[PDB]
């Protein structure tokens, strides 16, 4: 029993942290076979933020203007090259700690692990979402870019974010392995602001369920309803809309505690129309949105790594 | 920016974690230098879960009967020792991924990363705290036993928690390394129970600076209270006494904020009184009580 925001193991994400130092900025890099991966802005003076030519300003950059160190041993970088707003530093020593990996780019609502690093030294671990604004609520002081975002499918890690910037709000924006933004979100000290986030309405029905296998029913009823007078109630309450294959996705779950996922949709439609009265799930006065489906069945399964 | 419940990075103590069966009965194992730890109650057949008698059954063990895996090979154990309620397994082979580490037994309110573990494979990672009643609110299944609570502060692996049990309520007992409970429990089939719960006070108020810091004062007020009133009023709401300790070590925060401490309790009194008004406080619309001040000052 219990439910937890949980991050996946991480170890294999730990063994690749290096630190990158270029002139005055230290952040993070991703060491994977011989290739330190880090936010290109690192080649950027608070003066070039402002307008960065990247192709202009790395041109200018010898091997040796980038200092990797991989705990207390120096990387020595004998290339450089940039994909989209990621650097690619070839180092002349593969890690012999790199895991079985993949880059994969991720869609808003789904779910990672955050590896907060600083100077090359993992700090912290924590679960975030991918918002439906592109951004995540992370946790990410000065120091912390090049961080990563994995999760862990079997003995694959798959990274899916690395950090680069934060916004006014306090929310953060990055990118994904292959250096694509997740967002309308540039790497320029610019004017640059989180849209109007939404609900994923997909993962609080997944954690609604996790409620239910965890011996919360209050918020039970006798009621269905529609998937199109569901969407009506979810575009009121700013969630996002729940297509068919949110419903199948949430199958197995509607399943194994014999709620149905539209009979699920009218306890999450009296409770975005009347509210929790008082009462909490899982020991949350909000819906929770950052556990997906895949994610619940996980947690409430044990499934290792 | 931003506020999130932050586990240690784990990999310190994967590279322990082994699975130990004894019989019919499978859990998890922390391999540190050259010896395994577990709970005891490992040993422990279907009719000796209410009373064993734990010197009794381990007696009749020889080092044979306990097969220790770590990844795909097999541990030889070589001898075989309790400890209160944990069993310590020597093993023929020294780990090379120990870590630098420690036994610490923690107090009600401290907060740890928690690595659950199946089989002696790491799941998943979480932090949670040492609730005042002696228990953790943690997620764990079937086969989880023998997974481990720790902090890393300065790459030095403090070992603070093994789980053991669940209570009825769903929540979780286990011991520190030295195998000491953490409260009124028994490794025993036995009816235990929970005692009733209260918030941890001094962790809301170092939360509450956590927000202050992050640019939230809407909950501030212009009131102070003295901590004597403080404590008769938290008390109220199952709060737990705020002691001077609790008000010095909330001295640092206090001092970078410059919100005095009983001035921050003035504010938890009004918020206790008011509720939110539905506005959150770091995306959170409860008062958490799972941040201690060292937690707040190492994730700001
Ligand atoms: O290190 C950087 N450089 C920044 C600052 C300048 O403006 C820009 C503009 C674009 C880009 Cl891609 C990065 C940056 C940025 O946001 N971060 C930071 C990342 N995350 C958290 C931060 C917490 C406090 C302070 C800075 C943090
Ligand atoms: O593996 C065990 N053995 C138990 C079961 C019998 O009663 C006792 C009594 C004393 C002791 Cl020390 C252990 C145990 C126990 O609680 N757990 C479990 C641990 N954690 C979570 C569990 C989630 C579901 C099911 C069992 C879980
Ligand atoms: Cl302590």
């Amino acid at each position: 029993s219990g439910f937890r925001k949980m991050a996946f193991p991480s170890g294999k994400v730990e063994g690749c942290m290096v630190q990158v130092t270029c002139g005055t900025t230290t952040l993070n890099g991703l060491w994977l076979d011989d290739v330190v991966y880090c936010p290109r802005h690192v080649i950027c003076t608070s003066e070039d933020m402002l307008n960065p030519n990247y192709e202009d300003l790395l041109i200018r950059k010898s091997n040796h203007n980038f200092l990797v160190q991989a705990g207390n041993v120096q990387l020595r970088v004998i290339g450089h090259s940039m994909q989209n707003c990621v650097l690619k530093l070839k180092v002349d020593t593969a890690n012999p700690k790199t895991p079985k990996y993949k880059f994969v780019r991720i869609q808003p609502g789904q779910t990672f692990s955050v590896l907060a690093c600083y100077n090359g030294s993992p700090s912290g671990v924590y679960q975030c979402a991918m918002r439906p604004n592109f951004t995540i609520k992370g946790s990410f002081l000065n120091g912390s870019c090049g961080s990563v975002g994995f999760n862990i499918d079997y003995d694959c890690v798959s990274f899916c974010y690395m950090h680069h910037m934060e916004l006014p709000t306090g929310v953060h924006a990055g990118t994904d392995l292959e250096g694509n933004f997740y967002g309308p979100f540039v790497d320029r000290q610019t004017a640059q602001a989180a849209g109007t986030d939404t609900t994923i309405t997909v993962n609080v029905l997944a954690w609604l369920y996790a409620a239910v296998i965890n011996g919360d029913r209050w918020f039970l009823n006798r009621f269905t309803t529609t998937l199109n007078d569901f969407n009506l109630v979810a575009m009121k309450y700013n969630y996002e809309p729940l297509t068919q294959d949110h419903v199948d996705i949430l199958g197995p779950l509607s399943a194994q505690t014999g709620i149905a996922v539209l009979d699920m949709c009218a306890s999450l439609k009296e409770l975005l129309q009347n509210g929790m009265n008082g009462r909490t799930i899982l020991g949350s006065a909000l819906l929770e949105d950052e556990f997906t489906p895949f994610d619940v069945v996980r947690q409430c399964s044990g499934v290792t790594f």
